[PDB]
């Protein structure tokens, strides 16, 4: 199969087991702590927002809103991307600009000092930090908190999508209609920006969605100065709405506004549908999640702050 070897030169399948990213070892104590952290709403000053609020594991790893809640409980500027397979993305933000997603996420509703004070006020967290970061005198630090969360994110991968079975050899994993969408995807230029393990998530490009249904289009930015990350398309079927602003709900419309003659990627209606069929084959196994049990607050725990004072 030439189609198959072509696909294997452009893409890679999601690893079957959680990866060690940047030397972040997956010990049980660290992954368990990270899981607690991920669902811990007390990392926010209101005690109501956790990573799971915006990267909902039951909703595709994101929040299914055009844009996430920003300051107060007002509309934020960006669509929250899925946390599923995110550890494989070299480009982590929508806009080309040194904080990482974890830090940016927490700071959206709180401060490092307050987060640390919160975690040290609960005996169980101190014990877990001590067990997850053995031999450190002050294990509960904002950096270690991030390392633990990151270790947990490494387990939030979605292996075994039909397409990955195909890449691994099962010529039958994709049907006729899906092989066309795949051929189109590799023939009409999509792979110039959306390739690798997540079919995207690696580079910024000078193209963004703008108001032009057919109310939007992706157009080159002035002088190519501002750039947007070409989104990782893996699990795209489950991460609507689309684009940096979440302005497009239809996956079909999303593919349409990216496949124009004026991009070097022209697609007619049927060709759009074929790509959509191929994109659906990118949905992998949602990782199983056992809800953690968080420890109760103590007298030293900073009190919740009202969102709307
Ligand atoms: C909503 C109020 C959020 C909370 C709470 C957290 N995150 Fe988030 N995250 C949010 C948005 C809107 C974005 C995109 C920001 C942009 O301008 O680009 C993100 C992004 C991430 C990513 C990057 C995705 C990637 O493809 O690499 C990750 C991995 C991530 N967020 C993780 C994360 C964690 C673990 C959080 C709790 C500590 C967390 N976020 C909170 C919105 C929100
Ligand atoms: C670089 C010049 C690109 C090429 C060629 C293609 N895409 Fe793309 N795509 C690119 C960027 C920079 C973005 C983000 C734009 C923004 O304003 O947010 C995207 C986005 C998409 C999406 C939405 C993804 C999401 O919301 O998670 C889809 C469905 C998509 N792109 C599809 C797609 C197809 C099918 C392409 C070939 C016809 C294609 N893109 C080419 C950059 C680039
Ligand atoms: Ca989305």
């Amino acid at each position: 199969d030439n189609l198959m070897e072509r696909a294997n030169s452009m893409f890679e399948p999601i690893p079957k087991y959680p990866p060690v990213i940047d030397g972040n070892e997956l010990t049980q104590a660290k992954v368990e702590l990270g899981k607690m952290e991920f669902f811990e709403p007390r990392l926010s000053s209101s005690h109501l927002i956790s990573c799971n609020t915006c990267h909902n594991v039951g909703l595709g790893g994101d929040d299914e809103l055009p844009t996430s809640i920003g300051h107060g409980w007002q509309k934020g500027p960006r669509n929250s991307p899925t946390v599923f397979n995110a550890v494989f993305n070299a480009a982590q933000f929508w806009d080309g600009r040194a904080k990482g997603p974890v830090q940016a996420g927490v700071e959206m509703s709180s401060t490092p000092d307050r987060v640390v004070a919160t975690l040290k006020s609960m005996p169980e967290y101190i014990e877990r930090f001590e067990d997850a970061f053995p031999g450190q005198e002050n294990p509960v630090t904002f950096d270690n908190m991030a390392v633990a969360i990151e270790a947990y994110e490494a387990t939030l991968i979605t292996p075994e999508a039909p397409f990955d079975k195909y890449l691994r050899g099962d010529t039958s994993a994709l049907n006729e209609s899906e092989k066309e969408g795949l051929a189109l995807f590799m023939d009409r230029g999509c792979t110039a920006c959306h390739s690798g393990v997540n079919l995207g998530g690696q580079n910024y490009y000078p193209f963004g969605l703008v108001a032009k249904k057919g109310r939007f289009s992706v157009t080159e930015t002035a002088s190519d100065e501002y750039v947007f990350r070409a989104s990782p398309l893996r699990n795209i079927e489950l991460t609507a709405p689309y684009f940096h602003s979440g302005a497009v709900w239809s996956l079909e419309e999303a593919v349409a506004v990216m496949g124009t003659a004026q991009l070097g990627t022209e697609l007619n209606n049927d060709e759009v549908k074929s790509i959509v069929a191929f994109l659906k084959t990118l949905t992998g196994n949602v990782p199983e999640v056992t809800y953690p049990v968080l420890p109760p607050s103590t007298a030293n725990t900073p009190k919740p702050v009202d969102m709307i004072p």
